[PDB]
């Protein structure tokens, strides 16, 4: 070629980082598009890969895209270049996360719409309705994509950071992690919104817990042979790491659904421990269908017993004698150290050997107790990970 001066090359430099990123804002957006497209219609199904994982082709086109740039930013021999295209991709893929959380939200609220406007049908449902299949199995692509995603950012990460000077690796790794986080909160986001739609299809039987006919009846089952379908599709199909997280919320919506029955006040009657009775059958089918579905994985005694032990709490406030009721709450508390007081003031409510009088006593001191242990958690410096009555709401007055 013919000459050129310093400040020309470096002109050439910006100018063609610039013309690259630019590039790259409008692949990625076309890329959406198309990836939006695809996910809203679902006018096929997800593939499937060696491993059964499903997927979608936007995540596998727009890292196949990038790992064709990065080829040419590097070959440019110039750092700039380089860490200005690693930089501009990476701030592209934190709002690609920032756009799907925004678009699996509105498929579910969708669906979650075309059910209940399916419900009484076409009387009821207009073509805004109108709500593809094939959800589920696309909510699970779109999850295993986010995991694939870090790994190649990760990859993308430690090759391209050792080619440069200190100061610039350090750049290109702080841009492609920054994004990490934000891929597994779109997992969480699709992981969570499959567990919305699951339990939608179980608001009758979940109503009907505590109730006349649930003494004798079938809901518990209902539940479990619902669940179970759907875990037997999505077990082979899901990131084996996500699974772990997923039956985990899977269980403790499980049971956060059931404790939630509490809202309606049935009395709990114990006659020849019918109420106990009627407890450990649901625990048993519950018990029985996660055990089974985590058969052979590692976490299923831990997944089982941090979820299903409450169960055992909530059989003994809610049958033993009344004397006895705080130092089973002290006991449920040492495992349940991030619990509200909430489970209490329902399981009492529904105790009809208790007054309100009583009940006013009992939380009082429950309260009392609840503090005293996180207080003195905090003294001795003791750190524990939540747990799933963290998240248990139960709505009541104070005495």
């Amino acid at each position: 070629g013919s000459h050129m001066g310093d400040k020309e090359k470096e002109t050439l430099f910006k100018d063609y980082l610039n013309l690259i990123v630019v590039k790259m804002t409008e692949w990625i957006g076309n890329l959406e598009k198309a990836e939006f497209d695809v996910f809203l219609e679902r006018s096929t199904p997800p593939h499937s890969d060696s491993d059964g994982l499903l997927f979608l082709d936007g995540t596998k086109t727009c890292f196949q895209m990038f790992t064709q740039q990065v080829e040419v930013a590097a070959g440019t021999n110039q750092a700039k270049i380089l860490v200005g295209v690693v930089e501009r991709f990476s701030d592209l893929l934190t709002k690609r996360q920032k756009n799907w959380i925004s678009k699996i939200s509105e498929e579910i609220k969708k669906q979650i719409n075309y059910n209940h406007k399916y419900d009484i049908d076409p009387e009821s449902i207009t073509p805004e309705d109108e709500c593809p299949g094939g959800l589920v199995e696309y909510l699970i692509a779109v999850s295993n994509d986010q995991m694939k995603a870090a790994d190649y950012a990760v990859a993308i990460s430690s090759k391209y950071g050792k080619l440069v000077s200190k100061v610039y690796e350090k750049q290109i790794t702080n841009h492609l992690e920054g994004t990490l986080d934000g891929f597994a909160e779109v997992a969480q986001c699709s992981s969570l919104g499959l567990i919305t739609l699951m339990f939608d299809d179980l608001r009758k039987p979940y109503q009907e817990i505590f109730s006349k006919t649930w003494y004798m009846g079938s809901q518990a089952q209902q539940i479990a042979d619902t669940l179970d379908e759907y875990l037997l599709d999505i077990k082979p199909q899901m990131n084996s790491v996500l699974f772990v997280n997923f039956i985990d919320n899977v269980i403790g919506e499980t049971i956060i659904k059931f404790l939630t029955a509490l809202s309606f006040e049935h009395s709990f009657k114990n006659k020849n421990n019918k109420f106990l009775e009627a407890m450990k059958r649901d625990f048993e089918i519950f018990y029985q269908l996660f055990v089974k579905v985590l058969d052979g994985n590692e976490s299923k005694d831990t997944l089982i017993t941090q979820n299903f032990t409450v169960m055992e709490f909530f059989m003994d406030l809610s049958c033993e004698p009344i004397d006895s009721i705080l130092d089973i709450w002290q006991k449920y508390l040492e495992v349940y150290w991030d619990s509200r007081i909430d489970l209490l003031v329902g399981i009492l409510k529904c105790r009809k050997d208790v007054s309100s009088s009583e009940r006013k006593k009992i939380v009082q001191q429950a309260t009392e107790m609840l503090h005293e242990y996180r207080r003195n958690m905090e003294a001795n410096g003791v750190d524990r990970e939540p747990t799933l009555m963290r998240r248990f709401v139960l709505e009541f007055e104070k005495q």
